[PDB]
């Protein structure tokens, strides 16, 4: 059978180091990786964030949980598929490690952010464009998988830990609603532009976690040019086809420039003020805007 065999492969595979897998890099791709390789990357993320050891996760249970999440993504359009969710999680790991946000967060927050990044597009006919203000995410399928026999990666948590973790997971998944990002970001941007931003209070914490989910969710926009151009083209094709191709391709530069200006640039600027080591996300976003703008101008002939 398909199910049992995937598990055996994964559980008995050597998990290469973070270094070897390049998951600490903001520039990380995934294009060339197999699903099994992404699963090994995911085990490494849980491991190097100390989640497996601090919460007593059983190896085979973690493997089964990863494989159940991937399986439940099967019917999704490609831009809300397992690879997107995996990329969102890798950006979170990179932001925690290279971007040094790990020191600013608790173990429960880190655990929930990783699980949310991985689960946020599990939603259970025309589909909305990627990151539309009209999308609304749900946590129901994430929780169902977490509570499923053999998949209970939170079994090691005390009841109080468990209830708090679920609350943060729900908030973090709901944070990927772009409408909620747009609604709340003004308060974030104002606290920072002044210098009043403070991780101390429950509220400014929840808000920072939400801005970080958004920053990871949109992070294809920060990638080196050949990766961003590729993703954007694929994403566009996935929506527009759900002189034909010319009409499609000619829209894309102005789409991306508009999205960077309205949504992305200010967020990665704000993130960089919280942690200067998240600078490469901003830099990459700025370089892609330059590249798409030159294409928008050259397409006007
Ligand atoms: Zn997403």
């Amino acid at each position: 059978e398909e199910e049992t065999r995937e598990l055996q492969s994964l559980a008995a595979a050597v998990v290469p180091s973070a270094q070897t897998l390049k998951i600490t890099d903001f520039s990380f791709s995934d294009f060339e990786l197999s699903d099994l390789e992404t699963a090994l990357c995911t085990i490494r993320m849980f491991t190097d964030l100390n989640l497996v050891q601090n919460f007593q996760m059983k190896h085979e249970v973690l493997c089964r949980w990863i494989l159940s999440v991937k399986k439940n993504y099967r019917k999704n359009v490609a831009y809300h598929n397992w690879r997107h969710a995996f990329n969102t999680a890798q950006c979170m790991f990179a932001a925690l490690k290279a971007g040094k946000i790990q020191n600013k967060l608790t173990d429960l927050e880190i655990l929930a952010l990783l699980i949310a990044a991985l689960s946020h597009d599990l939603d259970h006919l025309a589909q909305l464009y990627c990151h539309s203000i009209m999308e609304h995410h749900h946590f129901d399928q994430c929780l169902m998988i977490l509570n499923s026999p053999g998949n209970q990666i939170l079994s090691g948590l005390s009841i109080e830990e468990y209830k708090t973790t679920l609350k943060i997971i729900k908030q973090a998944i709901l944070a990927t609603d772009l409408a909620l990002y747009i609604k709340r970001r003004g308060e974030f941007f104002e606290l920072i532009r002044k210098n009043q931003f403070n991780l101390e209070d429950p509220h400014q914490k929840e808000l920072f976690l939400a801005m970080l989910m958004t920053a990871c969710d949109l992070s294809a926009i920060t990638k080196p040019w050949p990766i961003q151009q590729r993703i954007a083209e694929l994403v566009a094709t996935e929506f527009f086809d759900q002189l034909m191709n010319r009409e499609k391709k000619n829209k894309i530069p102005s789409m991306q420039v508009g999205f960077i200006d309205a949504i992305c640039l200010q967020l990665y600027e704000a993130l960089t003020h919280v942690s200067e080591d998240c600078f490469p996300l901003l830099d990459g976003c700025r370089k892609n805007r330059q590249k798409w703008q030159a294409l928008a101008e050259q397409q006007e002939k």
